[PDB]
């Protein structure tokens, strides 16, 4: 059947497009990091409130929409319609009228941010969520699933390091309207990704209507019905939220430790640039690595990777080389390896009822596979309880020693802090007693 693969090469234009977009306002948005003031609103604290309704309420709710009840179709191709369009609605706006910044928040501003918050949530689940669905061949959809990253692959590489030489020439205290401009270069290649897909993706639906209007549909809230999970996604929720930590402190300390590192350099030069060019690099070799074996073991040692560098941080400790342009230095080069950590991660919420639909028998979609994407986020606003039990009591030991070192010693407890959280990650996902043949074992069972 072509029909369903075609929901996923236009998808895989989405991967070129959608990761390629989100690359490219991000990495804008650093010199808005240089830009930022926001006369009458635009604290910090105030944003983040808005952020509060940004992620929670609307990944739930976006898995609870996608089959429609009083109209007889339902499928993914809309829900990631309304994400291509979604997001490129704000885009659009960002880049149109001519003089809107003169006008106070209350108006337009609101309207829009909605919109961009909207596609933040309805391109998470439809993305990861719609491309392991293609052609039924059982065990290998998981070695074929994150593969596709190849051409992803090189927009990351780029955004950070040459267009911003060349973002640098046109105009001087214009950001706001800066974007506007370069917002047709990117809309091009990602209103590409709401081209090929309007006209294509759209189909297995269509096959399931023809096929008696399908109590399938119904099967969709039984399958949260008979089994809301077999026991799948509340133990694999915890430790996510552990998982985005990192990733959160990587991005979003990323620039700051640039920022804010020992000593004075008028160069600004190798490190974090460089870092995402060596960080991605690592997408070759681990994705296509266990020649015969699984990406399970692969995730175990992944599990243990990012963790790793803390290990090996804790360790060299012991070590104590230099302790000034040391810590400038201090094992991020490890930072080459860690790209393929979120898919097998986003996979494995609605993976039992993946193979458990298998079981079912007959189509291809998903619920749960929001729950841990969502609410994996948001666990680090629990975390400023969490920052008074890092230094708290399991660090501190009675009290005298303060003066000796302080770069080194905030830096590791920042660096802590996912780790301490990680003890749900690897303990949950490994000790022996865990099961008979999982879904795991599937493509770890062909081998014996």
């Amino acid at each position: 059947m072509s029909i369903s693969m075609t929901t996923k090469l236009s998808y895989g234009f989405g991967a070129f497009g959608k990761d390629f977009a989100i690359g490219i306002v991000y990495m804008y948005l650093m010199y808005y990091y240089t830009d930022v003031v926001g006369l009458s609103v635009g604290l910090v604290g105030t944003l983040f409130l808005v952020a509060r309704i940004w992620d929670a309420i609307n990944d739930p709710i976006m898995g609870w929409i996608v089959n429609a009840t009083r109209s007889r179709w339902g499928k993914f191709k809309p829900w990631i319609l309304i994400g291509t369009l979604t997001n490129s609605l704000v885009l659009f706006l960002l880049f149109s009228a001519h003089l809107f910044e003169g006008t106070a928040q209350v108006v337009f501003v609101c309207v829009t941010y909605i919109l961009w918050g909207m596609t933040y949530t309805i391109m998470d689940i439809p993305f990861w969520s719609l491309v392991p669905t293609i052609t039924l061949d059982k065990r290998e959809r998981e070695q074929l699933v994150p593969f596709p990253r190849f051409f992803a692959s090189l927009a990351g590489f780029v955004t950070a390091g040459i267009t911003l030489p060349f973002v640098s020439y046109v105009g001087g205290a214009d950001r706001g309207f800066g974007f506007q401009m370069f917002t047709l270069v990117l809309i091009a290649f990602f209103i590409a990704s709401t081209i090929v897909t309007l006209r294509n993706v759209h189909e297995v639906y269509s096959s399931d209507n023809g096929v008696t209007a399908g109590r399938p549909h119904l099967t969709l809230k039984t399958i949260v019905g008979l089994i809301y999970k077999n026991d799948q996604l509340s133990c694999l929720l915890g430790m996510a939220l552990a998982y985005n930590i990192a990733s959160n402190i990587i991005n979003g300390f990323a620039i700051y430790y640039f920022t804010y590192v020992i000593g004075d350099a008028d160069l600004f030069p190798y490190y974090l640039s460089y870092a995402g060019a060596a960080n991605l690099l690592t997408l070759i070799v681990f994705p296509r690595l266990v020649k015969m074996l699984s990406r399970r073991i692969l995730w175990a040692g992944a599990s243990v990777m990012p963790v790793l560098s803390c290990a090996g941080l804790f360790a060299m400790a012991l070590a104590d080389i230099h302790n000034a342009a040391l810590i400038v230095a201090a094992g991020i080069f490890l930072n080459i390896g860690t790209a393929l950590f979120w898919v097998l991660q986003v996979i494995m919420v609605a993976d039992t009822v993946d193979y458990g639909e298998f079981k079912l028998n007959i189509r291809c979609e998903s619920i749960a596979y929001s729950v841990q994407t969502m609410v994996v986020k948001g666990g680090s606003a629990f975390a400023a309880f969490f920052i008074a039990l890092v230094l708290g009591l399991i660090g501190y030991t009675p009290n005298v020693a303060q003066s000796a070192q302080t770069l080194q010693g905030m830096q590791f407890i920042m660096i802590v802090l996912p780790v301490l959280f990680f003890m749900m990650t690897l303990v949950l996902y490994f000790r022996y007693y865990r099961l008979n043949g999982d879904m795991l074992r599937k493509i770890q069972i062909h081998l014996l």
